[PDB]
């Protein structure tokens, strides 16, 4: 499970934010797009990839999971892309809380930063720092450690 | 020096490639950007920075250093600005070096991929999962998990 990553699409001031998330740890990283297509959600799975060892991805709809491109990327950095049914209903509750505990942090913030992408950003920073007794960020980097050795 | 970056900027189809390098581990994190401005770096550290945790920055010049922008995003971000003046004389080859082998790589996929900013993130993906032996993405993680214990 060190491996295996969540996305997540959310709406906001007209925009989509696009967010991965660490199913272990919590932590995140997010992106505003336009729109979410398939084209979209390969590119940020190629970043995501590049910068964590993601060996699963939970696909967020069946539009992305059948999306060639986003089967391309995925062939390309080596993630097994698998369905993200619920089968444990307490998964969908769990995302749905941290959308609106983003949504929160991007409205505390909004003021600070003329643009939306700006203000998601200051939201991933502030929730992958927050202690709740570790931080996101520092469980993700021991999640991983631990299992390199 | 788990938490001291340097940022790098380099040049590639008429385009910028701004990329933070991980000092202790090697690993890194780039995007292309039309041009270099204190706007696009500042951006680019908010995100750096709450992916890991970022104490130090080295900036790559004298203008991002000045930059207000740049040091509002650092203050926001809890990041030390410093110069990143090569005193020890094997910064400059070292960043030269990765920038080459950066350019190489890029090269190499560049056909598989429409779009500059794919190839760089292929790049970036190669880039720290290569073993040298451990990769950087694996020193990063055990770098910062030390320091976290
Ligand atoms: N030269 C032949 C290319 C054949 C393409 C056919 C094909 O499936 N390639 C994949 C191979 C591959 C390998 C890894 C990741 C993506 C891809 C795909 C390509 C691709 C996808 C999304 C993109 C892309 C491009 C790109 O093509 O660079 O570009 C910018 C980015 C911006 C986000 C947005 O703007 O939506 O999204
Ligand atoms: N009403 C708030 C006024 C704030 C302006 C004064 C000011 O210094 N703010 C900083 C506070 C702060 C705190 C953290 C990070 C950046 C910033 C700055 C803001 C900023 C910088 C770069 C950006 C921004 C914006 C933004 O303003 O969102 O936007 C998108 C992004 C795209 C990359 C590109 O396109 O170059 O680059």
């Amino acid at each position: 499970s060190p491996g295996i990553w969540q996305l997540d699409c959310t709406h906001l001031e007209g925009k989509v934010i696009l967010v991965a998330v660490h199913v272990a740890s919590g932590y995140i990283e997010a992106e505003v797009i336009p729109a979410e297509t398939g084209q979209e959600t390969a590119y940020f799975l190629l970043k995501l990839a590049g910068r964590w060892p993601v060996k699963t991805v939970h696909t967020d709809n069946g539009s992305n999971f059948t999306s060639t491109t986003v089967k391309a990327a995925c062939w390309w950095a080596g993630i097994k892309q698998e369905d993200g049914i619920p089968y444990n209903p307490q998964s969908q509750g769990v995302i749905e809380s941290m959308n609106k505990e983003l949504k929160k942090i991007i409205g505390q913030v909004r003021d600070q930063a003329e643009h939306l992408k700006t203000a998601v950003q200051m939201a991933v920073f502030i929730h992958n720092h927050k202690r709740k007794g570790y931080s996101a960020g520092e469980r993700i980097v021991d999640i991983i450690a631990t299992d390199i050795q």
